[PDB]
């Protein structure tokens, strides 16, 4: 459709590499504990100061349309490493740059770049198998704290709060990072069923100190449909008044007649009653109301599947809770007097629904519901003086959470780039099929030294001598870039998730080996 | 999305500092009692002439996109100091510039800027602890006048007019700065319940001198809903006529039939009656009408929670006031004959609602309601010849009010930048963990002299000699920039709020230490 | 309409060839097993890395409007070869460039380019007849795997799964290439009737493990129109309950009364019943419902042609299936207890409708229906680390599928360009009518060596010496570009489809011989 510019051979490959080396030099400065931080100008407001590889990579676009192709491919590498792993984007960026450079240097007239790519993938599969061979499972919370500390730029107070959250809500539990209005971070553990729905009317308040609505051992009434008529709410009030028990009515809404009855009974005779909207808008609303009915111990009125009417209310069919807190912004239920067998059956139903869904938005909803039935959720509030500090620390806390989850799921290997340095003996025992696959095997063999070299280079010391001292040392001795000496990496706590390393290596290698098969580059003419 | 320009190392850090030094030189000229004033061009009309640090900072944007990043970060420093404290924005600006300069000068190949930042925050926490150690509470109104005088550029009349307002309406009372049409400032104390609602009909006037509607010992009828029918207003008029007491009807509105009845009864037989609209539009109208219900001694008719009907009106159901003044623009109620216990209970309810809200717009409403139930509010009308004078003086009056509130809340330390000069012995007793945290501790140690140096530099004298004479003097002796000698600064009245100093230092240090961790700057290409 | 630029003679033919040689040099680098790969800039997102001839050709447009004509004509050559054959676009591109060059070189004052074109088409018809003479039918699945391996750039793991898919679903069966979320490719064979329609209500689930709705030996009720009334669904439930058989109701939709009846019966008494929407929107919905009626063994109710009512349902009118699985996204029917004679009659009807349609969108629908009634369909999921890998491999899998189908339809000749090299003895036995047709015969004779020369040139060796060794060898000996030696092409497995070769040659030759009749070129003036 538009006029094109076509470039051939090494005149193009030298240009695309110029886009890689420009984008992978702004990322490699953020690697390791001694790496520095990149400021990106934001158009709407204040600049974004970040140490994240995928945030630096995604913000670099080049005016030259031949360098922009290499920039976009390394952006793809970093973005894929962020998507599948959540950490190790800088390592993937520098590995992709190294593979691109080594593959561009090795292209000759008789060379076959496709067989070089095949050798690269064969060597990478061998390295991934060796990484899975040398992994160890996480068995103690000390290793959890060590992983979260290493992944958060050596911040011990972030590892110690993520480890506490995983100890409280479970290792496979819901932990959410949130903005904080204080100077220091904090951890909030939410137990029971708390939903962001307030009371319908402010006259239900019986606690003057916190402006809350609090009862003990309260009856629970639930409904899918809106409650409007007098006859649909009076019999539940008769069960509440006869047994002398408080009532909380969770519904879609309570309309004018039912509201008038509830507030008039609350203010005049002294009946204890509160009305709360139900959380959700669609099928999640139905699922949360059914979860509430299972946890409380009663049946939920007005379901579409089964004919249940609010006109006939029985005492066994109303739920029971030991504690209910309803405020203006949220409502909270604890100690539901349900049956544990049905709660476990609902947990199994949610787990089996989780195992078959892939929408990435339903999964969060069923995880939240499962955590509400389980020990609860955790909220890490990140504190700082300004929004820039909060965003910078929130990036590191999110990276630490993702790396802690990846270490839970798969395992831990040595950190500091020393995991890939012990997979070079695995590459030295490979027999290439032809001379072209040997080139790819040597490319991958020379690439495994790059992360440790970059970590040592950002620390100011010479990367090559440090790496050569690492390989000549024992299998447990590695360089500590913060302290500057050679230590036992497991004992000192420098460990990495296996999933992060084997994701970064593969996602770098595939895209870079596909890039190094290029001869002709077609771009648009700059209008 | 757009083409980017990427800069590396000291070629970028020298540019961003050029945006800091440009922004923090236009602010540092306004520091101290001998500081000068900055004129900013306004596009719509007359230029804005101001001495406020945050107003000068927020008005500076630079065409170079590398200098604009440093400009935006110092803007963030000034804006955060203005939000959290309301004063000390120039001090935060100059502290941020000094920390940025000292951190940029100390970056080498082997240096770790993250550990330098950690040392900076460690030193800042030590200085903040020392500042809280040496603070004194405000115990006399003389110190209140001294704080408001120092914060208003040495204006003794502003300090006196704020000390008098705090003596009249209370230290934690509502004081509002307003435009004045005279040459001199004035203070207006509004007692009782005054709301900006006039009478419905001009025929209710019984005072010819001021065109006001005034009664003594009047009945009060309050209506939630609009009054339209004859039967909803006649029985209240029967209670008013039988007891021979004036009646004021505060409602949403008075419609045609009730209005015709009221004006016809007022003009024909001589019944004393006035109708006023209710202040507010939503829930604030409900809360204000309830406040008048408790304050007057009656119950508000037509409430949604409890069925109250205007058709049956009892003499105990009507409030009583000792004084009512209704004009065209406002209505005024004093000496309500309510019960003091219920008034105190309503005050406690408003206070407990204040302690749990964070919307920053509801807080003003509950503060206004609490002050209406309390001694009252104060209005400082700022006088001047032109609008530029009123705006320039209003900035200083607002700064004095914010600093007086901050001195009430936390305490007072020595002014003139001498509060931070006595925290250098606190820094000299710190043991840094490594060589990189020692750099940050020395950066903060060299930064604590900067406010006193800037104050002395704006006075024309040499800052370094003055600071060295301050540090070699006693703990109470400091420089007086207005008079030019070394005086006992507590006895002379040069004091500062502790909250302002410890806010400016922290908000400068966090953002500037985050800025000094930069190596790569990514900006947009100027199209 | 617009101002035109007119060029005459060799000043124009030298320009248009400059557009051919620019477009056919970016394609010829992708030829053979040692050919390289072209990166094309995409405006919206990541660049497209590809080896396809027609994708490289269609993405090249030139700013010069005289070169763009030759570029557009070679684009037409590649696009026609892609439409008619699906493979061999690079061969057609290089043959078109060679014919254009040889015809442009031979134009003189006395030459007749129209008779040169006539000689070109005469020689091409002779070569096509010789190619059809030397073809062999595909008789073993080993040749199928060899063809799919050669067409997929020597990937044995693609040819193996394509051969397995053709062995499972039949050689003339539906095979669909799809995106994969894994690292490796996979093959999914779908048997029976599977349609992408879920259940109406989630309460029909009776399998907790997979959240599926599964029965065995179930009755099937099929409805053309929507089911809403009570009386239209009750008698079918009576047949289901009396015989104690599960029921699946495939309809347009099930409305509120019927849904309430179905879920209430499913939850209360325990009747096994599921409601599924019908697949399709128009006549395809009718045809699919009729096919399900024939396969299951019942009659579809509510058809427009014949008056069938849901109020009277007989046990013989309901279909029977041995296994039904209904999930949220799809339904599955297997082992329909229909009559084989009517199923074969429906298969014959679908085949006879296929033989008379040419819309290219109905053909896919009847092929899908025929495969659903036949062994089933196959889905090849292409795996990769990133989207670029998946697209690059999907192009080769799509090429291998099309070449395998073309080898099924017509036959196989020698690969590596050795098919056209054995048709030059066929050209040496032609007697030209005049001197101008002899020029075209010699042009085609010199063009038949071009594919083998290009394959040998991309391998780094000299094309002319390799070709001259090929024609001096036996009829079965050809160059293996991957291994670099002269081998028996049939025994080593280097074979090509006859249809692909005879399509590429003809589509190149016609358009290039029409191009070589040019004397005057009229273009638009570049505004
Ligand atoms: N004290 C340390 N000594 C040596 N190596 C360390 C130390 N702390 C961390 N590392 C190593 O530094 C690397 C962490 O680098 P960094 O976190 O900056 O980037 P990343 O994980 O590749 O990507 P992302 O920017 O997405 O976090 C890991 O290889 C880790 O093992
Ligand atoms: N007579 C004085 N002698 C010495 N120092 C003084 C005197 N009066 C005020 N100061 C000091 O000068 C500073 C006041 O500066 P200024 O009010 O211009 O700026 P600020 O408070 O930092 O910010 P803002 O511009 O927002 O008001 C305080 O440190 C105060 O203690
Ligand atoms: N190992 C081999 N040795 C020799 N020739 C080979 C070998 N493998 C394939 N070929 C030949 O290379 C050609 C395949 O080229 P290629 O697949 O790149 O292009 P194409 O089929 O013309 O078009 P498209 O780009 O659409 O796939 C065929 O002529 C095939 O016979
Ligand atoms: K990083
Ligand atoms: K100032
Ligand atoms: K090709
Ligand atoms: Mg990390
Ligand atoms: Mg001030
Ligand atoms: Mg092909």
């Amino acid at each position: 459709g538009s006029a094109k510019d076509v470039k051939f051979g090494a005149d193009a490959r030298a240009l695309m590499l110029q886009g890689v080396d420009l984008l992978a030099d702004a990322v490699a400065v953020t690697m390791g504990p001694k790496g520095r931080t990149v400021i990106i100008e934001q158009s709407w407001g204040s600049p974004k100061v970040t140490k994240d590889g995928v945030t630096v990579a995604k913000s670099i676009d080049l005016k030259d349309k031949y360098k922009n192709i290499g920039a976009k491919l390394v952006q793809d590498v970093a973005n894929n490493t962020n998507e599948e792993a959540g950490d190790g984007t800088t390592t993937a960026t520098v590995l992709a740059r190294s593979i691109a450079k080594e593959g561009f240097e090795k292209i000759s007239k008789g060379a076959n770049p496709v067989e070089i790519r095949r050798g690269v993938m064969l060597a990478v599969d061998a390295v991934i198998a060796e990484l899975k061979k040398q992994s160890k499972p996480v068995t103690t919370p000390e290793e959890i704290a060590q992983v979260a500390t290493i992944s958060a730029n050596g911040d011990k107070e972030i590892g110690n709060i993520i480890s506490d959250a995983m100890k409280k809500v479970g290792r496979k539990g819901v932990i959410t990072v949130k903005d904080g209005k204080t100077l220091n971070d904090e951890l909030e553990i939410i137990e029971g069923m708390k939903f962001d729905r307030g009371y319908i009317s402010p006259y239900f308040i019986n606690t003057s100190k916190g402006q809350k609505c609090e009862f003990q051992d309260a009856y629970v009434l639930l409904s899918e449909k809106k409650i409007s008529s007098i006859q649909s709410i009076v019999p539940a009030l008769e069960i509440a008044n006869a047994h002398r028990k408080p009532l909380v009515i969770i519904a879609e809404d309570v309309d004018g007649e039912a509201l008038s009855t509830l507030v008039l009974n609350r203010l005049k005779v002294g009946l204890q009653v509160v009305a709360v909207k139900a959380p959700g808008f669609g099928d999640n609303r139905k699922n949360q109301l059914k979860d509430m009915a299972i946890a409380t111990g009663g049946a939920v009125f007005g379901e579409e599947g089964l004919t249940l009417n609010l006109e006939d209310v029985q005492p066994h069919d109303l739920g029971k809770v030991g504690e209910v807190i309803v405020t203006k912004d949220d409502a909270m239920l604890l100690k539901g007097k349900g049956d544990k067998a049905q709660i476990e059956k609902r947990i199994q139903e949610i787990i089996e629904q989780l195992d078959v869904t892939t929408s990435e938005y339903e999964k969060e909803k069923l995880n939240e519901r499962l955590a509400k039935l389980s020990d609860g959720v955790a909220v890490l509030k990140v504190g700082g003086t300004s929004d820039v500090e909060v965003n910078e620390k929130k990036d590191r806390v999110t990276d630490a959470l993702n790396a802690t989850r990846a270490a839970v799921e798969e395992g831990i290997v040595l950190g500091g780039g020393c995991a890939l340095l012990r997979c070079i003996p695995a590459l030295d025992s490979l027999t290439p099929a032809n001379e072209d696959q040997k080139i790819g095997i040597e490319i991958i063999k020379r690439t495994l030294k790059i992360p440790a070299m970059t970590i040592a280079k950002n620390a100011g010391v010479e990367g090559s001598l440090i790496v050569e001292k690492i390989m000549q040392s024992s299998s447990e001795v590695g360089y500590d870039a913060m302290a500057g000496d050679f230590v036992n990496m497991v004992e000192k706590g420098i460990i990495d998730p296996t999933k992060v390393v084997r994701t970064a290596l593969l996602d770098a290698a595939g895209v870079a080996s596909l890039l190094t098969t290029a001869e002709v580059v077609v771009t648009e003419i700059p209008k």
